[PDB]
């Protein structure tokens, strides 16, 4: 099945807890894979812009850890419920993914995360701005605009707002699209 392909594929690229015990700055994102109409999609947030880092950004489900998350994927759920209302018997976490290293002293890492189909976005307003879909697929052919750094632009067809992804979030977007959507028949 297309569910039971994307996991299979999502695991060869696991890279488990080998970098969780460095003595980082952490922080994990939640990269959330939703099926609707036959196809895969990633949800994104649009951060508010009331916040002090990146107002106004589209970013991955996520924060900082705090001393109750039991691990790293503990840290991507409760920042996820805080941030867009997912719970977890909402969400299977498939893998863990290459971290991102940034700033000399800060780790972030990201976990892939199968959510639920009766899952429906409660975003919070003090966080989040916007939560929005985008097909997995889109990444393999994005539309392309150079600020000099790549840029994603994607339009909604249901209503024809336009996002920007960028940096680390269209990074790994494209990443996902690679591993779980590559060398496949039609
Ligand atoms: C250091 O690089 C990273 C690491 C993790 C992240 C993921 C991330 O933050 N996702 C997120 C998505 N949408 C809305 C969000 O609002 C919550 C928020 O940003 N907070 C929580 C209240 N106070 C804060 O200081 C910050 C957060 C982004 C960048």
């Amino acid at each position: 099945s297309m569910l039971d392909d994307a996991k299979a594929r999502l695991r060869k690229y696991d890279i488990g807890g080998k970098y969780s015990h460095l003595p980082y700055n952490k922080y994990s994102v939640l990269l959330p894979l939703v099926a609707k109409e036959g196809k895969l999609h990633l949800l994104f947030t649009v951060r508010s812009e009331k916040l002090r880092r990146a107002p106004g950004e589209v970013c991955f489900p996520g924060g900082k850890r705090d001393p109750t998350d039991m691990d790293d994927a503990a840290t991507a759920l409760r920042e996820a419920q805080e941030e867009v209302g997912l719970r977890p018997h909402q969400v299977e976490v498939v893998c863990c993914l290459v971290p991102c290293l940034i700033d000399t002293d800060t780790l972030i890492t990201p976990f892939v995360g199968l959510i639920d189909h009766n899952f429906q976005a409660q975003p919070n307003p003090a966080e989040v701005k916007d939560v929005f879909l985008v097909p997995l697929a889109y990444f393999l052919h994005p539309q392309v605009h150079d600020q000099i750094n790549h840029i994603f632009e994607y339009t909604n067809p249901e209503d024809g707002v336009t996002y920007q992804i960028k940096g680390m979030t269209a990074n790994l977007a494209v990443l996902v699209a690679f591993i779980i959507l590559e060398k496949k028949p039609t």
